């Protein structure tokens, strides 16, 4: 099985965290520190390309050297031999200590304004910092919003193998569905459906499938908020749900800017013009 194997004789894995289709996130213990650890385990097939595992190094090292409180640290990376399953890619990273968002939103349904502005704001600063460094995190959800004690909020799991190439649709954005390359702006997008659903106590598309969700998200545009909302808030979130990434903030920090002023009591700045390439 994997439950024991030490990964390049370090990170023994433990117990199952997520399943995924990049591969699995265990709970590993490393030999080295003697902490516990969260690895992601990546599957055989995308290991076999060499066009990946070259891209994959060069994404893990980026993000690796990101240090901010915001974001849940990737310590290492590398690959190791499994008997009987090949070399396998695996990444190592910070097992963080709080509730994810999707949890929270379970049990209260629809977040105070005040709670909701705060977190989008956070989320915001934190993914511009990735933004920044030429990082995009390509599946931003509540499920990787995780909340600490304190109030503090921590970015999880960023898409490094969708780099080197229901639940993801729900919260897909219009260009990552037609199959265009994610931008900064697709985790403004995705951080906006994550917004409709903290504000309003209900996501913006639904239905049996996911494709049938994927292709909501492409074609119809979002159902109006409730009326009882402030129409500043309700503009914000509407603005960054735009079809069109480039009529949308550029990356994380205009948009916490933009919460930051509603947060004041001021209209959202619109988006700064797109410039030509």
């Amino acid at each position: 099985p994997r439950v024991g194997v030490t990964l390049s004789g370090r990170y023994r894995l433990q117990r199952l965290i997520a399943t995924g289709g990049m591969g699995q996130v265990w709970e590993a213990v490393d030999n080295r520190l003697g902490r516990r650890v969260a690895v992601k385990v990546l599957k055989s097939e995308f290991s076999s390309d060499p066009e990946f595992i070259e891209r994959f190094r060069a994404e893990a090292r980026t993000t690796a050297m990101l240090n901010h409180p915001g974001i849940a640290s990737v310590h290492d990376y590398g690959e190791s031999q499994m008997n009987g399953e090949g070399r396998t890619a695996y990444l190592v990273m910070e097992l963080v200590n709080g509730e994810p968002l999707n949890s929270v939103l379970k049990r209260t349904g629809r977040l105070s304004l005040r709670h909701a502005l705060d977190m989008l704001e956070q989320t915001g600063r934190a993914l511009q910092i990735a933004h920044a460094a030429g990082l995009v995190h390509r599946d931003v959800k509540p499920g990787n919003i995780l909340i600490t004690p304190t109030g503090q909020v921590k970015i999880t799991d960023f898409g490094i193998a969708k780099a080197v190439d229901m639940g993801t649709a729900q919260y897909i954005a219009p260009e990552q569905a037609l199959g265009h390359d994610a931008s900064p702006a697709s985790d403004v997008y995705s951080l906006g459906v994550v917004g409709y659903e903290a504000v309003s106590g209900k996501r913006p598309f639904a239905g049996d499938g996911a494709l049938t969700v994927a292709m909501k998200h492409i074609k119809e545009p979002p159902p109006p908020l409730p009326p009882d909302l402030p129409p500043n808030v309700r503009e914000l979130i509407e603005i960054t749900l735009v079809k069109n990434p480039a009529m949308r903030y550029r990356s994380g920090g205009p948009f916490a800017d933009a919460v930051a002023a509603v947060r004041a009591g001021r209209r959202p700045p619109r988006p700064s013009q797109t410039p030509p390439p």
